[PDB]
């Protein structure tokens, strides 16, 4: 019952928005039953109510085609709304509306650039003669006539604000010409519909701003004070600020806007004037809202500051919030990144009563995200917004808005090719055929990244899993690791068990660790980040277990999210070690890992594997399930494998048919898989050795090797050697038997 | 969470950073037990190896309780398994009793990694089953015996003996000076 509050409800003023028959901008249809219940009469003016606080009048008639819980209503009424079709208004009579006295309307200057005759005459006359046209302070109207329809606006009525243009009310055009940036800024205003994905912050930030406001006689039979202090905390781009925005726009109170930094003052005493003064003003046009963004540059810990001038602004802000006057009835909202690094006497009750979490989207909410951002844009019917919202696994708001905005920019480069890009004009045909496709966004999506992790980001050598050679048991895990908790989340529900997140890859070097890393990094639909072992230790005494905490909250913040310690026996060792070992640190940086993969929070849909060449020395308590679950044996391939990893290599090469890879798997009985690529490498350079020195010879007389041949192979060999040696390979063996003999050695089965 | 780290043996690693590991620990050491008068508040720590936990904060006073949780019988292995899948559709067919009597040293972590398995498996079968529908067209109500039988062929116990008897180690010298073992006063 959180969000009780949005329901729209059904009520009969509620009227769905289509369009208009016969009706001009000054009346509107409805369904004469309609008229019964709500006891309207044709011919009776009327208020309109649209989104983001606008307002309009009409004359309501019937309509025998209207359905009874839809309004026919024309473009001029519906741009003044703010409204689209398919959206509701609310609908009221309008009485006691006298006939105007004066009333001042301006053109809008990309409709009246090049006429030059008499407004008046032309367009508004006959516009409004014996009609008497009802109006309001800021209509913004159409009037067809001559050579092009101009636009005018309302800016001043007598009396204000609803009158009805009798023949006698004077009708003047002088003034100073409309600005169009003005009148489509208006147009783009956010509003509250703009939001998407926050539904739940949306229902707590509309129950402690707007309904105080709209119902103070609740409040007061209640007998208590509503909340008056509102925090949005989150990831950068999950709408903080937008939020701000459409609060501001829709509401009817004062709105301030302070900016942390921009308060500041070098001058001593200044900058605390200032935020007296914002909330001064604040007060004096009470009710008032005050927004104050990057609440951390402003109002740091006083313990943890230096900074006088910081101490003292922190000060005047908590007296200002919550001293010996309080407030009246200003509402104090502010934004910050990081909410711990307030100062908690502001994080109180009276002063930022409710800090409200503004989160990463799921799959529901950025597809809400996708729809609000496209609506402007023209979207072929191929276009899939379901998919791309179900493939942006970390993506924030600002994220979906860059691949909006990249999609839309591939559109434009795709149309690239027809025009000469110096033209003065561009012809009107290609840009009527400009429209965005599915395949843009298909582009979009390999392209755009979440804007957490643009740090962690390492170029992949695009390795496919037909490119791995053998390993089909090792391959089906880790499809159905990410796979099955990201696609099919019902399941584990219904179940009732969380999944095993963990996998460690162990064996001998050069058998496919890293290179199955690679494939989880194209293949598997999940955020990828790489790591390399000792890149998170640092001299300094807290920053290496300060590192591992902000890789592990990347992985959180943008999960579902693959953590890949490459080498992990750099940063996993058996503890308790050497006794100078940086100061113990790396002994340190193991217990700030075992908390963060199981600790006392919440788990979340992050997977971390490692590979280690050497597996023993692995602290135990990693090994444990829970931290790396599955712990999977990457041997040396055997021959049904190394056949597989020759076809694997010499996929994209042209090779001889005379040559077989049967007899080169069945020769080699202990390479690796990193032997095997030698060999076929070996045999590319001995050919381009070849063809090189071939070409030099047909060159020279003036002055042939197609594809890869047997005898290369043959040459290739005798130059290649088996990797890794036998000892090496017991070592290996060796720990796969403990596993073997622990547990699983017999195998078990149930009794009849 | 992992009380080795912030409170270990002084002394180990002699210019250990700047010092302030060591620091750290004579901190937690006024703190916990000093000059001030204690309020009710429970100091808890968990740590994987307590040999390296410096003797000053196992003395009385600060974690004066040494609680040692070991590896769970066979009574126990019964109520790990029922407790992980209390909310799990399970087969009556399958019997949990006999699941405790086979694992001798898994751990709690491992008993769960059976039951997760176990559920894999089965989200496996039904994902293909659907699969198969659509194919025709154009499951797996609880988990099965068999599930378990082919989770528990990739099982095995995370602590080993050798890492069970570091604890045992630690564990007898408590009892070892404990005193007489059983105690009963004179008449
Ligand atoms: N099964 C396989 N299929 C295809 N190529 C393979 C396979 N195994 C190894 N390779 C080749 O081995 C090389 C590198 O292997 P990879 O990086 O996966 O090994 P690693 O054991 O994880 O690494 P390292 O031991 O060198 O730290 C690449 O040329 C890759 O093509
Ligand atoms: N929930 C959302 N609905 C619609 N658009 C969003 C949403 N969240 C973010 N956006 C888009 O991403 C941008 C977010 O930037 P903003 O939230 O102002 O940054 P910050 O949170 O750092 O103040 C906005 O310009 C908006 O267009
Ligand atoms: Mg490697």
């Amino acid at each position: 019952l959180s969000t009780a509050i949005l329901k729209q409800k059904n009520r009969p003023n509620r009227l769905i928005v289509d369009e208009a028959i016969n009706e001009d901008n000054s009346v509107v249809s409805l369904s004469q039953p309609k008229m019964d219940e709500l006891q309207l009469f044709r011919g009776d003016t009327v208020l309109l109510k649209g989104k983001k606080r606008r307002e309009a009048v009409c004359i309501v008639l019937s309509d025998d085609t209207c359905s009874d819980e839809k309004i026919r209503m024309n473009r001029v009424v519906r741009n003044n709304l703010r409204v689209r079709l398919g959206d509701v208004i609310s609908i009221q009579p309008c009485p006691d509306v006298k006939y105007g006295k004066r009333i001042h309307v301006l053109p809008i200057d990309d409709t009246v650039e090049g006429i030059t005759g008499n407004l008046f005459e032309v367009y508004l006359k006959p516009y409004f003669l014996e009609a008497y046209r009802p109006i309001r302070k800021g209509d913004i109207f159409l009037v067809r006539g001559g050579m092009r329809a101009v636009e005018f606006k309302v800016v001043e009525t007598d009396p204000s604000p609803y009158c009805i243009v009798a023949p006698d009310t004077v009708i003047h055009c002088e003034g100073e010409p409309i600005k169009r940036e003005d009148e489509e800024e208006s147009l783009n205003e956010v509003g509250y519909d703009d939001i998407g994905g926050c539904r739940k912050q949306l229902a707590q930030i509309k129950e402690m701003v707007e309904l105080p406001l709209r119902h103070p006689a609740l409040f007061k039979e209640i007998g208590v004070k509503p909340p008056r202090g509102i925090l949005l905390y989150g990831p950068p781009g999950t709408g903080k600020t937008l939020i701000a925005r459409a609060v501001a726009n829709e509401t009817g109170a004062f709105f301030f806007l302070i900016n942390g930094p921009e308060i500041m003052s070098k001058l001593a005493g200044e900058s605390e004037s200032n935020l007296r003064k914002a909330f001064e003003e604040a007060e004096k046009n009470a009710p008032a809202i005050i927004f104050i963004d990057e609440l951390d540059a402003i109002a740091p810990k006083r313990e943890k500051t230096h900074g006088e001038v910081e101490r003292r602004i922190v000060s005047q802000l908590l007296t200002l919030m919550d001293g010996l006057k309080q407030r009246a009835h200003v509402i104090v909202m502010a934004a910050t990144n990081r909410p711990n690094s307030i100062d908690p006497a502001l994080r109180r009750f009276g002063r930022f009563d409710r800090e409200v979490d503004i989160g990463i989207p799921d799959a529901t909410g950025r597809l809400e995200i996708l729809q609000i951002h496209t609506k402007n844009m023209k979207l072929a019917d191929d276009v899939d917004l379901e998919q791309v919202a179900n493939e942006t696994h970390g993506h924030v708001g600002a994220d979906l808005a860059a691949l909006c905005s990249e999609a839309a920019l591939q559109a434009i480069r795709k149309k690239m090719d027809l025009i000469d890009l110096e033209d003065e004009t561009i012809d009107a045909e290609v840009m009527n055929s400009l429209a965005v496709t599915m395949d843009d966004f298909r582009w979009a999506l390999s392209q755009s990244n979440p804007s957490a992790l643009r740090e962690t980001v390492v170029e992949v050598p695009q390795v496919t899993w037909e490119d791995i050679g053998g390993l089909e048991d090792v391959k089906r895990e880790l499809q159905e690791l990410v796979q099955y908790p990201v696609e099919h989340p019902d399941k584990f529900l219904k179940f009732g068990m969380t999944p095993s997140k963990g996998v460690l890859f162990y064996g001998p070097p050069g058998c496919g660790k890293t290179l199955l890393a690679k494939a989880i990094a194209n293949e598997c639909q999940a955020n990828f980040i790489s790591i390399k072992g000792p890149e998170l230790l640092t001299m300094w005494f807290g920053e290496s277990e300060a590192n591992v905490r902000e890789i592990f909250d990347k992985a959180r913040q943008a999960a579902p999210c693959v953590l890949f310690f490459d080498q992990l026996d750099s940063i996993a060792k058996a503890r308790g070690g050497n006794i100078g070992d940086g100061g113990g640190a790396a002994d340190r940086v193991i217990n700030q890992i075992l908390t963060e993969m199981d600790g006392m929070s919440t788990k979340k849909n992050v997977f971390i594997i490692g590979a280690t060449n050497r597996p023993d020395i692995i602290d135990p308590a990693i090994l444990r399930p829970g931290r790396l679950d599955q712990l999977i044996y990457i041997p040396l391939p055997d021959e049904k494998s190394r056949v597989a990893i020759l076809k694997a290599n010499l996929r994209k090469s042209p090779v001889a048919k005379d040559v077989d890879l049967e007899f080169l798997a069945k020769m080699t009985n202990g390479f690796s898989g990193a032997d095997l690529t030698e060999i076929c490498q070996r045999a590319c350079k001995l050919a381009i050795r070849e063809s090189i020195e071939s070409e030099i010879r047909r060159e020279r007389e003036r002055q042939p090797v197609p594809e890869i041949r047997r005898d290369h192979f043959e040459e290739a060999m005798r130059f290649a050697r088996r990797s890794v040696s036998d000892n090496d390979i017991r070592k290996y063996e060796m720990f796969a038997q403990t596993l073997q003999q622990s547990r699983g050695f017999g195998s078990f089965r149930f009794p009849s």
